[PDB]
């Protein structure tokens, strides 16, 4: 069903993650973290204090498609992660433990009927790293994700 899956998203925030490759996407999706640059770690901490949650929505770049997503289960703090980066490892912020709500990928065909209007209207696809997308842009794409059978949003309503 997706009952449980509005309420995760009621008055949630959401922010699109712009990862430059796969791998990073991936040990994020089996260690339950996510690490990113100062400017966006000072918007997320803020944003995990302002509502009941903070969606973190992940895209490969060039992939073209968002590859799932996610909910902010704490602020950042500073295990060790071997992230592989474009930089040079001290120039990430702090890491942020988060809960995966959809490991499945979304083909950005299937939301060219989404905009954006914090970022201009522009079709909510387009974005940099950590740009915020408005509440229904952002509760109608993750409505559009396959459902993930395999994640129980039972232990996530809990906290909140
Ligand atoms: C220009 N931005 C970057 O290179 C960048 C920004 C955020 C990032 N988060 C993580 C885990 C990496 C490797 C990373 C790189």
């Amino acid at each position: 069903g997706t009952s449980k899956l509005k309420y995760v998203l009621q008055d949630a925030r959401f922010f699109l993650i712009k990862s430059n490759n796969h791998e990073n996407v991936s040990l994020a999706k089996a260690k339950g973290v996510w690490s990113t640059l100062p400017v966006n770690e000072k918007k997320l901490n803020l944003a995990f204090r302002s509502a009941r949650s903070v969606i973190l929505i992940f895209s490969v770049r060039e992939s073209g498609k968002f590859q799932g997503f996610a909910r902010l289960s704490s602020e950042s703090h500073h295990s060790p992660i071997h992230w592989v980066l474009p930089m040079s490892a001290k120039m990430l912020g702090g890491v942020f433990k988060i809960d995966w709500i959809c490991r499945r990928e979304l083909p950005f065909t299937k939301s060219a009927h989404l905009t954006n209007p914090w970022n201009e209207h522009k079709p909510v696809k387009i974005g940099r790293d950590g740009q915020e997308i408005e509440l229904e842009c952002g509760t109608q794409l993750c409505l559009l994700f396959p459902p993930d059978e395999s994640i129980d949003l039972y232990q996530v309503i809990h906290k909140m």
